[PDB]
């Protein structure tokens, strides 16, 4: 997914013709939402790594 | 205008988005006219011409 989602994209699959452009819906929501979740995984990511190195 | 009329249209001009397709109406018997009017006035021409080389 990588760290955003764009608000407009460029489609070409059929039965499109040529290129087309096409509006998503709530892109801000969307991303800041997935900062938040990746925030979330690397917090939790950093306290296990830390638990195995203790072991 | 050339010598015939296609069926399709390939158009990119604002304010449409990159490339559209457009179709025509009647093409063939737009083709038809066109072609029946060049050969009356390539009859025409030749008959002036021979006018012309008479005098």
């Amino acid at each position: 997914y990588g760290f955003s989602v764009p608000g407009l994209y460029e489609c070409n699959r059929y039965p499109c013709i040529k290129e087309v452009e096409c509006y998503v819906s709530r892109p801000t929501e969307k991303t800041v939402f997935l900062v938040f979740m990746f925030a979330v995984s690397g917090i939790c990511v950093v306290l296990n790594l830390a638990e195995l190195n203790h072991l």
